[PDB]
């Protein structure tokens, strides 16, 4: 359920990290979900406003149409993943 | 305060997402901190156990003397950061 269960790297990764001054942080959501290339979300927010999410895709090409078709602050980064370890017990 | 203020990239990322089953886990941040090539840290855990926290370096080799010198689930993922854009008001 929260893990995402991304295929072998490489993949790209939308790293937003936010700090809160909300129905649509979950429109923002089914969006992504919905896109082609679409991999995965792990999304997490704690009480005091900090906020980290995560969104994994399959090419560039795959966050460029979804910019496409689309805080007291916040950081956007686009990374590429080259390796993984995940784990459960 | 909680968005770290990064270089032009690029830089790495070293985003850990879990979910919990402590005092550990902040020595496990006074640690990255110290390091050589350390260039911050975004830690943010809910009440339910998810957890996100995303580290960020400037070479592959930083995190290596990191990884070097040293949960219900978890997922470590290392990725190099090609893009940025941060904000405040």
């Amino acid at each position: 359920d929260f893990l995402s269960k991304t295929p072998e790297p490489p993949y790209y990764a939308v790293i937003f990290s936010s700090v809160k001054s909300g129905e649509t942080a979950e429109r923002m959501v089914s969006l992504a979900a919905d896109q082609p290339g679409f991999l995965g979300v792990e999304s997490v927010r704690e009480a005091d406003g900090r906020g980290i999410t995560v969104s994994y895709w399959d090419s560039m090409d795959a966050i460029n149409h979804w910019r496409h078709h689309t805080y007291e602050s916040y950081a956007v980064r686009v990374a590429k993943v080259d390796r993984q370890r995940l784990f459960q017990e």
